[PDB]
């Protein structure tokens, strides 16, 4: 037996049986011989490739395997690999390596200092002392992405490890279990259950981890039986709970006095699988106000540590909200009121105002539809006017790094065939993976790419407002053509200039059998 | 208030009332103005501060608090923060910085990338970027070190920032509390109780977590009601289980092949708060043999992730352990046989044989005395000839890094006055951290220190003869006075040449008020 | 021929006789068969280990090699490290890693993410691929520590890699010479050359590479030619110039306004072979006052990147230096006035002022001696009184980290033999590395060690005053006998409590055979 074949059995034995990549010389080696019951991705650049894979990831609730080529590969994605941090993405990532006799002289292809590279953002980055070691590595890296907090792992190989004598004894890492189920003990969990039965005005905050270990059903046990109303965290990365339940109050603002004000009233605070708290406008205050105690469920140490404020439980999501949702007492108090209907908006012929767009998204797209948001100045419209009934229904770069959505859209689509997804994308967003459209179109990927032309960059321009940032270049991205990109990458490309245009362009692309990209031209603020 | 009053009103609020250090330029503004309700612990070289700490932290189960110098005093330490690591060791490292105007003209005492400086053995590692920030630092340096897997965590603070304004929101850190006590969900706990209940020979591996987590007793109830062997993992740096008892089977041989023959037969082997494992001697081989699983319980991703074989579980011991043994069935099958005494050795009226010298201690020492372990070469024996019945009786350096037991000893002796600590060090293993001597004498800390002279470092010549190495430079240590290096830091020296006059010394110091230093004449192999 | 064979005849053909090392399991393969014409010096701690090394390379100019075990000796060599850094030293740091069949499952003397341990101390950290590249990788560690700037790297070799077939292609490294003896252009040259022609003042400030470059007397000739006032850098590692030549002003201030006071009136200020500049006393202020100019030469990129003002140039101080005094015209302008003789200090027959014991080894002690320098109150009186007229007369702590002088003190000792080194050390820095006196011991390396017992750490009592900071603990010392150490290590114990008690004694110590400790009874300020 080879490390070649001891690795892809082990690869298998432990449930992956999806390869996605962009090839070169280090990586034929693993690459050759492809066993017939795995599948490879390919797609045009590495930020595509781990886009994709992410997408994959997070729908499935599955490891992805990622295999790229030496340092350059590795860099290519490291912005991606940014994202899957925050995402506590299960992400596999392989690299090939120089021959072990070519890594002194530094060889054309060598990766100089390879474990070091993709950190600080991997969970785990290693580069084995011997081929014998490879496939213990991948058990190691296969083990270190799934154990909450999920997250990316690095695992480097010289190509001439592979063709080497397996170790027999290699045969003890193939069905391998590694639990992470994991909750509070019952002495610790009747006095958290006893603050929450006692708790007057109970409020409760969710994050990307609850929509992670689909807990999402937990939650709104939960939030029933508290009577309690449900946030969103900021710059949420996922969607927790129906967004049209009478206890959703929608996304939180990201600021610390707004939280802190929002949250004055609420004895106890119950935040489950988000950190505590993830701001980016800058507005000072208050972290809490006095009688508003705050209890932190998280999946990482890191979170429960950098918290400002408040109790942690470091423990998995889906064991923790089980456990909270059967234990807890049902309120007598009222459920609350579900959140009012949005305001239609002034809406002429000409360019379509993001408020519409999303408006005509719901009243059309499935009720089982997946979106992604990769427009970054219309985000709080799109959480209000889009009803996501379902768990894994919206994702959104979890670090903020832009080129994750349109990939992402593509593994997501993959993973969850029977879900139309659907990706608003900014004009802006559009370019940073653009090529992952030819992704798509090889393998008959049916994702619909929504276009938000606005010729801008539009939240930076908001941004330099709030700053009061004057004579700032480079904020304006005219004279992109996306109907021709799509057609560059074989997309069917549509148009919608205007409402009616819309309409029927999305009738289209829901019954369209292949990835079609609408432009569309929406209003510049 | 300032950085420095916010920051000793979080420590005590998070139970810390000791520093361990040795101070320069940067540490003043920090150690200045020193709260009444706290104390300091000087030792002369930071190897000895971080293994007095190491000793208190382990006995205590509780965060140990350590200042030292720079890059300087942080270098010092290194190979003790390398056992620290493996030890699972709660050690809160801070190290003054220069002031944040010096920082960019490196001036001298400036600590350069200080933050990779202690990686990669630190579980965190930090430097803040502004004044304000330290407490929040400290607040997650705190809740990095104590919750599972615990480790040391290291902080650099420009010496600056304590006299500066803290932000009053910082109060919201005083009273987190942060809970890793977490334990398998019900579903799949009773799945494992099941299995061994079903199991017909089961066996039980113990680690250093167990001790840590003081799940001693209830590792005995479940050895009792499963009827099984009870081995401690290889490289033990801790004692999980009363050596006497009925099922204590010893240490485990730490090759391959040894422990797979020793668990063969074993249907199902239960390993709880050990890495899977720790071999030292290279002896290939089967990791399992047919018929026998494996399960593990631990505390480390990383434990979890590198095992070669095995279902693992990643909790707090505590809880695993408690849970496990309430939730087993008592078997019907017979107690497994007292292991029988050891072989007295033959012994004449001239220099000691260890076996000799761990009967004496064994006969005269209290039944709650704590034992410390650097004499390398009679590990085996010592495990055999001391009856530990209580847990917190047994500490090794658990990296293998040589100058821990003698001021991890000083750390012990402080962390559990009412228990008499006794150190065996070798004659090698003793220089290492020798100056650590001074602290027991400065703050009359009446540790034991048992020095075994074979004028030789041991266990290097019996591992040079397994290599069947010769003409090794540098074994051979003559013409080391330890009488003289004792009163050189103020500490009494007796000696022992015989029995009659080990029996005595260790008599006398027993009931001696401060540190004893005993030289033991032992026979050279 | 195997990687051990090899390896050794690549150490001799690059000129390595010696190693410093403490040995374990892992060093054995690498230690065993030691060759006839290599010599092992052993040192009871990795502290002490890298502190004679580095002592016996900035005496020899020429690459130590070190042989220490894992994580654990490494890590306790790693305050050492810090001022081999700072020091440019040349020191070849090697550390016996586990076979790399354990390393996968993390065995017991396993190195964990070896090359990552000393950074970032280092110029260089590896661990080789595959056993055949162990040579390659010793050949880059050679050339890396040798090259301006000079530095410590290290190297991680899995014990079972000794004894493998060695590629024959390796003997192309034997006979490798890489210079970097390099000097600016003649069109540069020329131009500072004129520019230093035409200054009306100019002034030299002289740092450590200018000793380590044996560039003393070609400074000397600059000073001259120039007339002009020659001062050290602050907190001077070494010394490069006469200290009773005419010229030298002696030790510079280590604050910013105190400097640029100092060389207001300089037009020209040529800065050789030092950082700029190693400032300590935060005294703010202008860098340069109007008027003053000033060029850096220096070995180092970093010590030119991180001048906060002036001109630098990037070259071999030995070659620019060389260059500079030869081209340079000889000025009619009158030579710099000797500084005063120091004022003889009020003296009783009780405990000794320093100044006291500076004039007596300034009278008695041989015109070539050698002085070493941890005595931290002490530094600017110790300039002022002892007259060092060779090159390499001068070593102190260059990153401040005490336990250097110690172990230095032997390393410088055994490689100048007919030089008599007498090591100025307080009581507080002895104990950081006092295990190194063992050695002196062992191999009759006649060092003298001079120990000033104010039973405190003087300097920073000072500080404390300074920083106006009070209720500091740990700053007092007590219970020390400096004598009973020795004794401790088989080094002979003098004592001198009084002036004739000194003169004696260092009269007994100059004439001994064997190394002699003395301890002087100092006057506590
Ligand atoms: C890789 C990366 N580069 C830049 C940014 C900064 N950034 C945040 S939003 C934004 C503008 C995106 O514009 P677009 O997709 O057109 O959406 P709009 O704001 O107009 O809705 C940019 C560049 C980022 N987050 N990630
Ligand atoms: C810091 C460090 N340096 C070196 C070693 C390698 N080592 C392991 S055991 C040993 C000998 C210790 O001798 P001693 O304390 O006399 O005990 P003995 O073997 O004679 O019982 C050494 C040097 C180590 N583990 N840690
Ligand atoms: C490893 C290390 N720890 C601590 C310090 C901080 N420090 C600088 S000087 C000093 C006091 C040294 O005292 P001693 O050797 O007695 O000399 P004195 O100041 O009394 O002359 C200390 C601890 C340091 N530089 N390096
Ligand atoms: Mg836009
Ligand atoms: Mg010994
Ligand atoms: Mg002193």
């Amino acid at each position: 037996a080879s490390v070649h074949g001891t690795t892809y059995e082990l690869l298998r034995r432990q449930g992956i049986d999806t390869v996605f990549g962009n090839p070169g010389s280090n990586e034929l080696p693993f690459l050759k011989d492809f066993p017939e019951d795995f599948r490879y991705i390919l797609a045009l650049q590495e930020a595509c490739v781990v886009g994709i894979a992410d997408g994959y990831a997070q729908a499935s609730r599955k490891p992805a395997f990622i295999n790229l080529h030496s340092a350059a590969g590795t860099g290519n994605a490291m912005g991606a690999l940014s994202n899957a941090r925050t995402s506590h993405s299960p992400l596999i990532v392989t690299a090939g390596q120089q021959t072990r006799a070519m890594i002194g002289v530094e060889a054309g292809e060598t990766n100089v200092d390879a474990a070091n590279l993709p950190r600080p953002l991997v969970k785990w980055s290693y580069e084995p002392a011997s081929a014998a070691e490879v496939p213990h590595a991948m058990s190691r890296a296969i083990h270190m992405a799934s154990m909450a907090p999920q997250g990316p792992v690095y695992l480097s190989v010289p190509y001439d490890d592979w063709d080497k004598d397996a170790d027999p004894q290699s045969h003890h890492l193939f069905d391998r279990h590694v639990s992470s189920s994991v909750r509070l003990n019952d002495q610790d969990l009747d006095i958290l259950v006893k603050a929450l039965n006692s708790a007057s005005n109970p409020a409760i905050v969710l994050g990307p981890d609850v929509d992670a270990a689909n807990a999402n059903a937990d939650c709104v046990m939960l939030a029933e039986r508290l009577k309690a109303p449900v946030w969103v965290a900021p710059s949420a990365p996922r969607c927790p709970f129906p967004t049209r339940h009478p206890c959703f109050r929608g996304l939180m603002p990201a600021g610390i006095a707004a939280i802190s004000q929002l949250l004055e009233g609420h004895d106890v605070v119950l935040v489950i699988g988000a950190p505590v708290f993830r701001y980016h406008q800058y507005d000072p205050g208050q972290y809490l106000k006095p009688g508003t105690r705050l209890i932190s469920v998280t999946c990482d140490p890191l979170e429960a540590a950098r918290a400002p404020m408040g109790d942690a439980i470091v423990a998995d999501i889906g064991a923790m909200a089980s456990a909270l949702a059967n234990l807890v007492e049902e309120s007598s108090r009222q459920l609350p009121t579900a959140a009012p209907e949005p305001a239609k908006v002034d809406q002429d012929a000409g360019r379509l105002h993001p408020e519409t767009v999303f408006d005509t998204l719901n009243d059309m797209a499935p009720e089982n539809a997946i979106y992604l948001n990769e427009s970054t100045s219309t985000t709080a419209q799109m959480w209000q006017r889009l009803n996501m009934r379902n768990p894994g229904s919206y994702y959104f770069c979890a670090a903020g790094g832009l080129g994750f959505a349109l990939p992402a859209a593509i593994g997501v689509q993959l993973a969850e065939p029977e879900r139309q997804v659907i990706a608003v994308i900014g004009d802006g967003s559009a370019n940073y993976s653009i090529s992952a459209l030819w992704t798509a179109a090889q393998y008959n990927i049916p994702t619909i790419f929504v276009i938000m032309n606005n010729g801008t960059y539009g939240m930076l321009r908001w941004f330099a407002g709030v700053l009061e940032a004057e004579n700032v270049p480079g904020l304006d991205v005219p004279g992109i053509d996306f109907r021709a990109l799509a057609k560059g990458y074989g997309v069917q490309a549509l148009k919608a200039d205007n409402l009616e245009q819309l309409k029927g362009s999305l009738q289209e692309a829901l019954s369209a059998k292949g990835p079609v990209l609408i432009e569309v031209s929406t209003v510049s603020p």
